[PDB]
């Protein structure tokens, strides 16, 4: 049962639009998710046209983009600065019970975080590179959940917290409610239902 694809933002036509009509656009936010004034440019990127993000800006995705207990998100970053605690993609029922992929955690490493009530700490144990193309990928199965850097499996847990089914949760690129906004490049965001299985991982990361 591979995992179905349901959005698809690729920046490919330099604007913030879901590719496969599912969802509405996503709008632009000043340096938290729930403020305005930001920028968003268009630069090279991995595949087509990358999102530019320039460290005071970010996108609001739609309300409710994850509605589920099976899910999952792909995306690529070309980081061109490193802060901690910085959201890629994020997370949020309330600031309270949120998930985060972080390209440099609380140790320092690529993470997938999940607070504040609980905390649960993914960890890779690895480290992002600034200037360079990263794939970052992780599931959410029933409270099973993998992360994946390049399409090797770095994290694999259980009792994941199920932020969203049932919760109409804030989403977001680059920016949450406390953090520098990511400063660089994001390019093609996918998002699933259902658990990637290792070869759709394997595929989307080459
Ligand atoms: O709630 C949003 C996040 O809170 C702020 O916390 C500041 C840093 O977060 C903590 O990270 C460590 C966590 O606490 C441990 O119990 C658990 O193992 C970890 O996940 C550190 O105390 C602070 O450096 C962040 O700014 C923001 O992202
Ligand atoms: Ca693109």
């Amino acid at each position: 049962e591979e995992a179905k694809l349901t959005a698809h933002y690729s920046f490919d036509n330099n604007d913030l639009s879901d590719s496969t009509g599912n969802f509405g656009p996503g709008t632009i936010t000043g340096n938290r998710i729930d403020n305005e004034g930001g920028t968003i440019a268009y630069a090279d990127g991995k595949i087509g046209k990358a999102a530019v993000l320039n460290g005071q800006s970010g996108i609001r995705l739609p309300d409710g983009l994850v509605s589920s207990n099976q899910y999952s998100v792909s995306l690529w970053v070309k980081p061109e600065q490193l802060t901690t605690h910085t959201t890629t993609f994020f997370g949020a029922k309330d600031p309270n019970h949120w998930i985060s992929l972080v390209p440099q955690g609380w140790d320092g490493n690529t993470m997938l975080w999940s607070g504040s009530s609980p905390w649960y700490d993914g960890r890779t144990f690895w480290k992002i590179p600034t200037g360079q193309w990263t794939h970052l990928a992780f599931s959410v199965d029933n409270g099973a959940v993998k992360v994946y850097i390049n399409g090797v499996e770095k994290f694999s847990g259980t009792n994941f917290p199920d932020v969203f089914t049932g919760a109409n949760a804030s989403f977001a690129l680059g920016v949450n409610w406390w953090d520098p906004p990511f400063k660089g490049l994001i390019d093609e965001l996918r998002i699933y239902e259902g658990a990637l299985t290792p070869s759709q991982v394997t595929d989307l990361a080459q």
